[PDB]
């Protein structure tokens, strides 16, 4: 059959990338695809607001924020006169399967009109349609919906599109504004969205780690503005040199009576004296730029939504679309539509612990892990074990590390341990280089790039006996590594040498951070994001300068070693025309058809071309190779640049959700460091682990059974998850 | 011989860089510096506030917005009682060199406090003081002032710093906004800073080109409430899907009424019912990261700044270092505090000509161009010649283009001109690719990267037959490359083959557009600033790896050519350890040299390298050659990592300055052309570069700049900034 | 072949070594002998390849002197064997 496809409602950052990858599998899959302008208002109104889309339609439009055919909060939809005629100008066309890309009511005024659909029965009552046109285009109307916002507002969805771009906007602002509160002091308070749901202030004070947050969810509970500025105060006797406060839009206290901004000014200014400001942050939370995230999120999403469709039949239910534990999933359209008033009804009645569970257990997580980072114990009442545990940074730089360290510190001193820090990777614990760290030592770090503590790929193999010594004379009773594939091959190492050295009979559990994510028992790794971001972010500018002439195709060198994840997903983000890596085997053969394909592409209007190349892909076919073929065979219609991106893709700052993973999975790596030392008053397998996330959740796989999964001769694991998407690429460009 | 610096008032992305140049040039020259921390306030309370400052205090400081030391509203420092205790910290440790990096009340104060210096003879009176230490820390306070502002609030100088920083924050919010603006019709009214001073307001509004703009120097005039809404509802039966006005925090009326966004959200409201928000940016203004432009400015001050303070003797005033036509200056203290006092009292006395004056030209010349831009006269009343002028692209893409293209079409329009777009250069051109432009035909560019007319690198030597043949079937008047090298050479070509062909006989001006910088005839182009802006961005980066991996060095090329401007400027905006260009040979020993210092560097604690190479510096030194001689020497200490950034590092989007310097030198090489025209086969004279050099704008004739140009390696034969050569070295 | 210098591995050289090779070489220069013929074994030094000896001889050379290079590659099996 035909589908039409509309954005409807607020506007979120990904809705282009969704809009295109509907298009382009519909056509893809032998479908034909109309836009529908102006959400609903343009069903209504029909004419031209209804236009077949071809291939060339959307392209240049992934990496653009908004939707490049409109939304609108469309009154006459409310009515039945609008849905009949809405009914009529679908039927003209012969479009029956229905895409709604939009929120919580453009997907509930969905689920009304496909239950309404038999009001094609009233057309045929008026001059509307033919007796059989009400039974082909039949009372089977096929309706399958995405969830675009910013605000994480709907309960089938773990994430909505527009999130992350929407964090990445508001922690541009929160990075911005730190420097001109040091230099100083002051205090501010942000304003963010979320009238109703608190994710993104909850997940925003978690990425900056703000001092305080105001949930609708979560309430303050009685007395806190004395424990506020208890905090604040602390803050200044510690002197850090700035506050930072984020205030959901629609925060409360427990008798829902709204907590302005405003007015944690005047307590602030009252109370403590200190100089505050407030920024109410607005609009500029759903502009900007698709984050890679979004973009790789909304394609797989409009991929999923089509394929939907096509399997659908008069039996099944409406659904939506959505991306739980990294897999595609449907769900009922209805009961997702009821769960999210449900959350807003358990508020609105003070049931406020009703309402966190309701959002979920991610949420629950969030906010959580945010207490236990932001509020401390006074030391009186944190009694605890007189255990000293050691954290080092293992492998390249990779952002996100400052923000782990900071997380497993502090959750360590929180449950009473003594924290050793180690500096220089194994280099600095082969000469001791090992210092007590505390509280405040590790405050600001959440955003900072890079590692302060210092990392080193060498391995501790030759220095065994000297790291041995440190750990008796540090008395170490375990270890957590933050760090890559090097971090992986140090716990396997120091396994294998613990019959010769009793020190490290400890419990030693590592957390993946590499731009790579090549670490084995995780599909994903602390700084990926980060990277991915910066190969989209160049990609982005190298579109936009030299627009004119085109006919030029460039070739980009990403990182990774042999793990294709960065320059897959960037691929797939930056809409290229090929992704060549070291896990797909390509021949002479390969290369010669996309550059074909690439020709025949500058006789359409999108006369431009991007190749990446995984760094070690291919030990003959350079970035050089591939350069000089494409150039050659080229020479009529196209010309090439190249562009090894290099060592910028580590980062400047680490993204919101680099941040955020390294936050949340040190703290986790730290309970199971707790758990195993509470058992003792102790070596095998068990005690030494990769903590990284398998599909739906995160799980503590011993070291040993990783081996068989492991590809050690590249660096990579064996079964990568990714690789199920690369016929994506394919069918998008 | 000891230095005091501190930052008082709105801190200024920049300011830290300042601080590092005056800290490493004082060593460097053998000073001792003394921080002084939290501005005026540390002063004040002396003790630990005051304390000496080493090489590595400033490192990792270049690249981050506000000031390490602080700033502080400083209250007590407003009374005699604060003074007293300031003079007294001061003598306490024997400090009477004061650098005061601030704003517009900052400086006032250390104007006030020289004055009344010999406010120790209070302290003598009291038990301050030893009477001979009256004599020896004598009444001479020997006092040098920078203006760290974002608001360009100071009369003796054309930028202060922070002006770029702050207008890249103002933008990214504009150019993010503007996609959400998209859906439906909105119309955005945001709240810039400038209580007293416009210029932000005004060098946004031209960026963006705003609908309309507010500014206290300049109010709107009777009857433009009426005259705005015309002008909103214009542009929505133009089809535009937006609206975007600056409002300055102190605008006003004729009568000095304030003006709020709010205000003008309920005008839009009522009269034409469009969705209509405020956005009141605030302190974000002041955050995020130093621009390229703000990291050299504030480092050159800092040097200069350092300078004026040894070179000073108890005779010279106090005075605030400038960069004046790109030239560093002092100015003395005392008469640019009371400018800049007279402005607003122009204001205050609804004298607002005045008031403009006073900004100083280049102010009234931002000013006027975003009229002509944003305000059209009904076609009725712009009468005028019936010349076609044409406008094209010559040479690599390069941001601006864009923005100059708008410029120049509008102008012309204006000045009553019928526009002609050429198409894909000199390609294009003898392809006859032309067709008339309009003023909405270039609605939206300003900000728009690349080149839409489309660009090509061809000479036109080959095609000059059928070039002259468009131009005679077109009638072409007068022609406006923008464009780099290429561009040069076109009109040099085209001028002498006016002899074969008439058709040229007209008058030809070039504005330079190229991310190298390399067009002969100006001191900038449009598009370098753009470029820079990326590199810092990716050193920044590259460094902040060598900091996590710990004795690192990286080895990185960069464009521009056999013109070493990006490699140069880059360098000092990233804080590079050196930058190897063409136009300054090295040898094997330069190498070694700087292979030692970063061997000594890593005995330190920024136990981190960053070195950078211009692309054709050498033909024997290349990347790879570098990269292993500092690979070798540094087998013990350090080891090193390449990249070649590739042409990528030119960026996207135009920067702000390449936006405004694109519109303004566009719109100033029309006025030539319809002034030329007016005159009415030709000479030498009516072929011309349009440049920057030194202090002002110039039409140079292309004959002119054949001597000064290096035709085989296609750069100037004496470029400007080879002079700042020395900072890399000792600000490293 | 009468070298006026062969790199080898097995005597480590370093950057003032090859600068005093090229300075000799530039003074030899102002004798009658105007010619100057340098060897490198093909794995002597990782970081001073056959270009970079080949670059630093070319660059110091510069008023003095020219370079060329030649790597001789597998011809050096021999044709048929020396008695
Ligand atoms: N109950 C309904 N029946 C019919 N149509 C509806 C219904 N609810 C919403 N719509 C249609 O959906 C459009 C978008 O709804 P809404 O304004 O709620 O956007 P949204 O992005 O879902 O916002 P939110 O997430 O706050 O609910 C409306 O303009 C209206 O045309
Ligand atoms: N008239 C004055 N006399 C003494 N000190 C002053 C005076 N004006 C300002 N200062 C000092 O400078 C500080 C305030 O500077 P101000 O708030 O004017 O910031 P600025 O950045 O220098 O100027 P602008 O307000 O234009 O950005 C005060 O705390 C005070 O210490």
């Amino acid at each position: 059959s035909a589908i039409g496809v509309l954005t409807s409602g607020g506007d979120a950052q990904g809705m282009n990338a969704a809009v295109r990858a509907v298009v382009r599998m519909g056509i893809y899959v032998g479908a034909k695809v109309y836009f529908i302008y102006e959400g609903y208002q343009g069903m209504v109104d029909g004419g031209s607001n209804i236009a077949e889309a071809d291939w060339e339609s959307v392209s240049s439009i992934l990496q653009v924020g908004g939707t490049i055919i409109g939304s609108a909060r469309c009154q006459a939809f409310r009515t039945r006169e609008g849905r009949l005629k809405a009914a009529c100008n679908l039927l003209q066309r012969g479009i029956t399967n229905l895409c709604v890309i939009g929120g919580d009511g453009s997907l509930t005024g969905a689920n009304l009109f496909r239950k309404e659909w038999s009001g094609l029965l009233e057309e045929l009552a008026r001059n509307g349609q033919i007796d059989k046109e009400a039974v082909q285009k039949y009372a089977y109307l096929n309706v399958v919906g995405m969830v675009g916002s910013i605000d994480n507002d709907f309960c089938g969805t773990d994430m909505t599109i527009g999130t992350d771009s929407a964090l990445h906007r508001i922690i541009e602002v929160v990075d911005a504004i730190m420097t001109t509160a040091q230099s100083h002091q002051r205090t501010f308070v942000l304003e963010v969205m979320g009238r109703h749901c608190g994710y993104l202030a909850l997940v925003s004070a978690l990425a900056c780690g703000a001092d305080w947050v105001f949930l609708p969810e979560s309430p303050p509970e009685e007395g806190w503005e004395e424990q506020m500025c208890v905090k604040l105060s602390e803050n200044r006797a510690r002197k850090k040199r700035l506050n930072i406060i984020i205030v959901a839009e629609g925060a409360i206290d427990t008798q829902n009576k709204p907590i302005t901004s405003e007015k944690i000014k005047e307590l602030v200014v009252t109370q403590l004296g200190y100089d505050t400001r407030v920024t109410i942050l607005g609009h500029v939370q759903r502009g900007g730029t698709p984050s890679a995230f979004d973009r790789i999120l909304a394609s797989r999403m409009g991929v999923e939504a089509v394929i939907a469709l096509l399997e659908a039949t008069p039996d099944t239910p409406a659904c939506v679309v959505s991306l739980n534990g990294n897999h595609a999933v449907r769900l009922p359209l209805m009961e997702c539509v009821q769960m999210t008033q449900d959350v807003q009804k358990a508020m609105d009645e003070r049931r406020f612990q009703d309402a966190v569970r309701l959002r979920g257990r991610s949420f629950a997580g969030n906010l959580n892990t945010y207490k236990r980072l932001a509020i401390k114990l006074p030391d009186d009442q944190i009694p605890k074990t007189n255990c000293n545990v050691a954290v080092i940074n293992v492998g390249a730089p990779a952002a996100g590390m400052n923000a782990a360290v900071r997380s497993a510190v502090r959750v360590g001193i929180a449950d009473g341990h003594r924290m050793l820090a180690i500096y220089d990777g194994f280099d600095g614990f082969a000469k001791g280089q090992i210092k007590e760290i505390g509280w405040t030592d590790v405050g600001g770090w959440t955003g900072q790039g890079g590692s302060i503590l210092g990392t080193k790929r060498v391995l501790p193999g030759k220095y065994l006996e000297e790291i041995a010594t440190q750990m008796r004379t540090h008395s170490i009773n375990a270890l957590l590594i933050i760090g890559g594939f090097e971090a992986y091959l140090g716990l396997l190492e120091l396994s294998a040498a613990r019959e010769k050295h009793e020190e490290f009979c400890v419990p030693m559990v590592m957390v993946p951070a590499t731009v790579s994510n090549n670490v084995p028992g995780s599909d994903f790794s602390i700084g990926a994001d980060t990277a991915l971001n910066t190969i989209t972010d160049t990609c982005d500018r190298i579109k936009q300068s030299a627009s004119g002439t085109k006919r030029r195709v460039f070739i980009i060198e990403t990182m990774g070693g042999y793990c294709g994840y960065l320059a897959n997903m960037g691929g797939l983000a930056a809409g290229a025309d090929a992704a060549y890596i070291f896990e797909e085997p390509f021949d002479i053969r390969d290369l010669q058809s996309n550059v074909e394909h690439l020709t025949e592409k500058m006789k359409t209007t999108i006369q431009r071309g991007l190749v990446l190349r995984n760094e070690s892909c291919s030990e003959n076919y350079t970035t050089d190779f591939i350069y000089q073929l494409y150039s050659e065979e080229g020479k009529g219609v196209f010309d090439c640049r190249k562009n090894v991106l290099g060592h910028m893709q580590q980062g400047g700052a680490p993204s919101p959700f680099d941040r955020n993973f390294g936050t949340k999975i040190s703290a986790r790596a730290m309970e199971w460091i707790t758990a195993k030392l509470k058992e003792a008053r102790f070596t095998t397998d068990d005690s030494i682990c990769v903590l990284g996330i398998s599909k739906r959740n995160v799980i503590f796989q011993p070291v040993a059974e990783l081996k068989k999964q492991t590809d050690f001769e590249h660096r990579i694991p064996k079964e990568q998850w990714w690789l199920k998407l690369r016929p994506l690429m394919k069918i998008l460009a």
